[PDB]
């Protein structure tokens, strides 16, 4: 304890321009959204996250903010937006929405306020430094490529961009940039938003006199811009002044944070926020300094991390747990193996994983049917300012060969999870009458929502079945995790307990049968569930015969 709806939901994560798009212009929208409700619910979904849905010129997809209260123009109205919230309210379902505070657009009124003049009202509503030696005025690089800090000419300084130049960072320091911000969460709490996503939650404090960074610093500096001194005292300060003050559940997205700092956001002594979202696990095998690069991994490394984000949380704190999301590869592609042979059976011994977890557990759109990866072949095949900005850094500097690059990127692209949504077998898998936005993946006639929803073994009836056993057995939300052996490259094995109820998960990450002996005194009570399995488990076994990616849950004996 304490049990509350949001430790024990199961969220789904939309992002709208990608998810339906109901006016053939090729982008999803709201609209699209609402007609899909009842598919989420039947999935068991209780509530949606979505991506930023506010006026943007969409430099990075909503992440640019142009005006905080009005609606995306690709998105719809006002009016659909308070029908989404009202058709959710109508089927119990809660909305979260994503919380953009780090930065605006460049296009957004204060930032043209603010660039016109160092006399402007707005001008320390952003960070704007004077040049050292005609070159910027320090050494620090934006996550987007090339230097975080942009000229301007009107009035000769340069403004600062962690992310693209068009996201000039927001000036936390000055309390009538926290008061607008405030004003404006309320405007979206007052309609009766359930849930919050703070976005990049760890850079808004910024670092007193901004000093270049080491040498070592630049090969991992998101760790550097999540050391400002201030950034607990102004996420309490907005938990007093309006978090508290609403009934909702508060995400985290805490970007270049040490796990071991990660608590102070989430500690709920704290009164700071309430889940994290962490990038321990979900990046395990990307290199700190070339972002883009991936290296081999192995299950003892990923297991070893899910134990120390659980211990991390501890008794105080609170984990989201996701294997993809938007900014990611597709969790069947990245952590299982997506070939035909072993796709389902892979994105089931994940879905297995997620859904029992010490955790709130977010489902992102399409993993509930094991989307893919998309085969991107050159450069011109990637939309996202991301990978243009990593391209731009290390391949027309020469440093990196272009294949290389691709090869990685490939891999890593935070595009591979945007290709639109697989609904059916029909043009374009229905996701839209008109051409769409980033072109879908091929395996669609393979892989759609409509060839699975009435397959009772489908990945999509699979996640539906282990949504309702982790609703039914509470050991499977709030009981406690141990690894059974965090050095087994083979078999991944842990159990969940609450007092004399225990359960045990098994997963079989090998193409290969695995024959795996228990533990101690630990034998078997009941099967909760398995996926691709051939020998049958009776009362008091003590081993289990593997099959290739097979996964299961049992009960065990008290
Ligand atoms: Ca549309």
């Amino acid at each position: 304890a304490l049990p509350t709806w949001w430790k024990q939901a199961v969220f789904y994560q939309v992002y709208p321009r990608s998810f339906k798009d109901t006016n053939g212009d090729g982008i999803g929208d709201l609209n699209g959204i609402i007609e899909n409700l009842d598919y989420l619910k039947k999935l068991g979904i209780d509530a949606i996250w979505i991506n930023p849905h506010y006026d943007s010129p969409n430099t990075d997809n909503g992440y640019d903010i142009r005006d905080y209260r009005k609606i995306m123009k690709e998105y719809g109205t006002m009016e659909d937006f308070d029908r989404l919230i009202s058709e959710m309210k109508k089927r119990n379902m809660r909305l979260m929405i994503d919380i953009v505070i780090n930065h605006t657009s460049d296009q957004h009124a204060w930032f043209v306020q603010s660039k016109s003049g160092k006399n402007n009202p707005y001008r320390d509503y952003y960070f704007w430094r004077d040049g050292k030696d005609g070159h910027a005025p320090n050494n620090y690089p934006s996550f987007f490529g090339g230097s975080a800090w942009e000229k301007d000419d009107k009035s000769g300084q340069y403004y600062l961009h962690y992310f693209a130049k068009q996201q000039p960072d927001l000036n936390w320091d000055n309390p009538k940039v926290r008061q607008d911000l405030y004003d404006m969460l309320r405007f979206w709490l007052d309609k009766g938003v359930s849930g919050l996503r703070f976005d990049t939650v760890a850079t808004y404090s910024k670092i007193p006199n901004f000093p270049d960074l080491s040498q070592q610093q630049l090969k991992n500096f998101a760790e550097e811009y999540t050391k400002g001194p201030k950034i607990h005292d102004y996420v309490n300060e907005m938990n007093r002044e309006v978090l508290s003050h609403y009934d909702i559940a508060t995400a985290g997205e805490i970007f270049g944070v040490p796990l071991d700092k990660s608590i102070k956001f989430f500690d709920r002594r704290r009164n700071e926020l309430n889940i994290a979202f962490t990038f321990d696990l979900i990046r395990l095998d990307r290199d700190a300094d070339e972002r883009w690069r991936r290296k081999d991994w192995t299950l003892s490394q990923f297991r070893k991390i899910v134990d120390k984000v659980d211990q991390t949380a501890g008794e105080y704190g609170w984990n989201a747990f996701f294997l993809d999301n938007h900014d990611n590869p597709r969790a069947v592609s990245h952590f299982g193996d997506d070939r035909p042979q072993w796709r389902e059976h892979a994105a089931k011994a994940l879905a297995t994983l997620t859904l029992t977890q010490r955790a709130t557990p977010f489902i992102y759109q399409g993993s509930e049917l094991g989307m893919t990866n998309y085969p991107f072949k050159k450069i011109d095949d990637f939309d996202d300012v991301e990978v243009k900005g990593f391209w731009q850094d290390y391949v027309e500097t020469g440093k990196v060969k272009a294949e290389e690059f691709l090869q990685n990127v490939r891999q890593t692209s935070r595009d591979n999870s945007r290709t639109p949504f697989q609904w059916d077998a029909s043009k374009n898998a229905g996701f839209t009458s008109g051409t769409p936005w980033l072109k879908i993946n091929p395996n669609y006639k393979e892989i759609n929502s409509a060839d699975q929803i009435n397959n009772p073994n489908s990945v999509f009836n699979y996640y539906r079945k282990l949504i309702n056993i982790r609703h039914d057995i509470p050991a499977l939300t709030y009981g406690s995790y141990i690894d059974l052996d965090p050095d087994n490259n083979s078999v991944y094995a842990y159990t969940r307990t609450l007092g004399a109820e225990k359960y045990l998960v098994v997963i079989n990450f090998k193409e290969e049968v695995m024959h795996y002996t228990l533990p101690g005194d630990l034998s078997i009570n009941k099967v909760i569930t398995e996926n691709n399995s051939h020998t049958i488990v009776n009362k008091n076994d003590r081993q289990l015969r593997l099959e290739p990616w097979q996964s299961g849950i049992y009960k065990l004996n008290p």
